[PDB]
This record gives structure tokens, C-alpha cells and sequence, in this order.
């Protein structure tokens, strides 16, 4: 038994995928939901900030759980649950400005940048890590 899967980081009773391939945002979604679980939705600042680390070292534009699709200016999680106002303070400086049409959410720096769905780019999953 292992709390989380080879390759996979473990954080705050949970286990996360950063991706070595990239997608785009739809497609990330369904390569969550493939290996049992989702495109990454942040509940908490401390998991903002351990994320939000690990994808600046990474130096590569990584896909969220976070979509403003249904609604134009109101972000959404994939998990139906809406951006509380404790989480605005994470939009990088001049983000979120939907410039040709962006309505979807990246780790982008030091800090969230809001893209092209359609564009393809690295993506994390999250799921509950094992116990054991
Ligand atoms: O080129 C830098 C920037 O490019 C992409 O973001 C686009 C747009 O969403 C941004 O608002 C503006 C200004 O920040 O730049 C582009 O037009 C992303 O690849 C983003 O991660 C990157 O920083
Ligand atoms: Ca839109
Ligand atoms: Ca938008
Ligand atoms: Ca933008």
C-alpha cells in the first residue's frame, strides 16, 4: 500500500498529478476523471501556496480546475463550486482579462492567469490519498 500513486505528490491528505504532457482544458478534465480523479479545485490557501510553488519551479503553464465558460466574469470550480473572494487575491497582476476570449484558469509565475481553453498545456489532478 502507498498513499499515493508512483509519480504522484502527496499534500494535506491528498495526492496530486503534475503532468509531464500537456492538454487542453477539456481534456485535462477527462484525463483526471480516467485515473479516478479531478482536474485540480483549490480549498484552501495552504493548498494554493504548495501548488502554486511547485508549478513556479516548474516553469510550465499549468491547467486548474477553474473555468468562467457558463458565465463570463464568474469563475466557477469543475466541482460546481463557485471562487470564493479569499481566492481573487491569487489572480496574477492585470488577471483575470479574458483577451480573446479566455475562460480558463492556469498556474501561470507566481500567480493564476485565466487562458485559452483551447490551448494545450500541463494540468494537475487531485484525489484523496490512501491510508495505510
Ligand atoms: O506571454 C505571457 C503569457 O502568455 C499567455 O497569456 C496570455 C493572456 O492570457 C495574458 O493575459 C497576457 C498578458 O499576461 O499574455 C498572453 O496574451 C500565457 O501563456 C501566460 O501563462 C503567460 O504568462
Ligand atoms: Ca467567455
Ligand atoms: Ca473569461
Ligand atoms: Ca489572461
Amino acid at each position: 500500500c502507498h498513499p499515493c500513486p508512483w509519480e504522484w505528490t502527496f499534500f494535506q491528505g491528498n495526492c496530486y498529478f503534475m503532468s509531464n504532457s500537456q492538454r487542453n482544458w477539456h481534456d485535462s478534465i477527462t484525463a483526471c476523471k480516467e485515473v479516478g480523479a479531478q482536474l485540480v479545485v483549490i480549498k484552501s490557501a495552504e493548498e494554493q501556496n504548495f501548488l502554486q510553488l511547485q508549478s513556479s519551479r516548474s516553469n510550465r503553464f499549468t491547467w486548474m480546475g477553474l473555468s468562467d465558460l457558463n458565465q463570463e466574469g464568474t469563475w466557477q470550480w469543475v466541482d460546481g463550486s463557485p471562487l470564493l473572494p479569499s481566492f481573487k487575491q491569487y489572480w496574477n497582476r492585470g488577471e483575470p482579462n479574458n483577451v480573446g476570449e479566455e475562460d480558463c484558469a492556469e498556474f501561470s509565475g507566481n500567480g493564476w492567469n485565466d487562458d485559452k481553453c483551447n490551448l494545450a498545456k500541463f494540468w494537475i489532478c487531485k484525489k484523496s490519498a490512501a491510508s495505510c
